[PDB]
């Protein structure tokens, strides 16, 4: 627990993959002091870890604080059986029928955003112009966040997501709860019909295994996830991958199977959430290391996704890869991303619109990355359009 590791250093965020690969070969499970946790780097160990009921997500200041009340009442930080009740209680937003509707909505929203870039424009910064914007348009039109309430919501989520005191974070999380409960009573903006939130709102008279107060907690989680840097990061990193791989732009334009695999290969190529957290409920052994009950683990999804044992030539962005769907960028098992299909639709329709209008995208200078590996996301992506 005293051996140095570079994994929590901002210096590796621009390109963490050679670091992951060097460390995995020698110490696939090892202690990272700045994370206060055991890093887990291989695909096999990350996948086992996500499936392991001995590893809890219940990670939970005065004891009645809102962070504790929130975490103990949302799917992301609870274990079965409560987790499973909480997850069933939001199923109405994410049915097969709902996704057939979101498919159509997201095709149009992505098309219209890309079409708003003048055809004669020669350059853009694809992060603010596109990657930051499409998730907001999707939040409004697919999820049903009222357009008129974005001024309230987005800056508060940005503050909560800061890489600012503990007091301020508790205040903004309190505000999200206030907003969520008032939204459901018609006191805030108008929720568009047939959206995720409209469906959840209509389901509230039918609760059987969760409480109205838990709906409020979970909606606060949804707002944080919606405006987190994860969706922008996926959009911008995939845009960079196409800009650096013109042969894959060609394959995308030539082959519907490549289009169909684009969301998953983009997600595999760069996990936005490069690691997620677990706590050992009981002693476990991983990577030859005895991890004791109570200790924290960081499962490096981003490393797993470039493990050559699962993905041959893992550093190739390859739309013809046959097993891209095995990526761990949405996790796996109990806590697998609630919005996985919504996100993959958003990604698919973005690249359809982008590469048909601007097949000639290329970088116009070096991309600039952020400094937080956990929520890894380009700050700027200067892009020539022609
Ligand atoms: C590219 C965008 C996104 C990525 C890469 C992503 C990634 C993830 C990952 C890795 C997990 C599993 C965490 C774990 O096992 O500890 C997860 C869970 C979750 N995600 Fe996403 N997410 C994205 C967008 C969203 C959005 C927009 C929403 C809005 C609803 C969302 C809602 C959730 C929820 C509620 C969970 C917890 C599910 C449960 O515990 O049962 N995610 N996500
Ligand atoms: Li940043």
């Amino acid at each position: 627990m005293t051996v140095p590791s570079p994994l929590a250093d901002p210096s590796i965020v621009p390109d963490p993959y050679p670091v992951y690969a060097d460390l995995a070969q020698r110490r696939p499970v090892h202690w990272v002091e700045r994370l206060n946790a055991w890093a887990v780097l291989t695909y096999a160990d990350c996948a086992a870890g996500l499936k392991d009921p001995r590893l809890t997500a219940d990670r939970g200041l005065p004891p009645d604080n809102i962070f504790h009340r929130w975490t103990k009442n949302v799917v992301m930080y609870t274990d079965p059986p409560l987790h499973d009740a909480l997850r069933r209680s939001v199923r109405a937003g994410f049915t097969r029928a709902a996704h057939q509707h979101y498919d159509q909505v997201l095709q149009k929203v992505a098309h219209d955003l890309v079409a708003s870039i003048p055809a004669g424009a020669t350059e853009i910064d694809a992060v603010p112009a596109l990657a930051a914007e499409l998730p907001v348009r999707s939040a409004v039109h697919a999820f049903g966040v009222p357009e008129e309430d974005l001024g309230f919501l987005i800056p508060r989520v940005n503050t909560i997501m800061t890489y600012v005191t503990q007091e301020i974070i508790l205040e903004k999380l309190t505000d999200l709860h206030t907003y969520a409960s008032e939204l459901l009573q018609g006191m805030r903006g108008k929720v568009l019909p047939d959206t995720v939130i409209a469906r959840l709102a209509a389901a509230q008279d039918g609760l059987t295994e969760t409480t109205p107060e838990q709906t409020v907690h979970q909606l606060a989680l949804v707002f944080i996830a919606l405006f987190a840097p994860t969706t922008p990061g996926s959009l911008s990193s995939g845009t960079l991958a196409f800009a650096r791989n013109p042969r894959q732009v060609e394959r995308f334009l030539a082959d519907q199977a490549c289009v169909d695999n684009t969301a998953n290969e983009v997600l595999r190529y760069n996990a936005s959430n490069q690691f997620t957290w677990r706590v050992a409920a009981k002693d476990v052994e991983m990577g030859g290391v005895r991890i004791e009950a109570g200790q924290t683990l960081a499962l490096f999804l981003g490393s797993a996704n470039r493990d050559a044992n699962m993905f041959e030539r893992p550093n190739d962005f390859d739309l013809d890869r046959p097993n891209s769907a095995r990526h761990l960028s949405f996790g796996q098992g109990v806590h697998a991303c609630l919005a996985a299909q919504l996100i993959s639709l958003q990604l698919k329709w973005f690249y359809v619109a982008l590469l048909n209008r601007f097949p000639g995208i290329r970088t116009a200078g070096e991309p600039i990355w952020n400094e937080n590996l956990e929520f890894r996301s380009l700050r700027s992506l200067p892009l020539s359009l022609r």
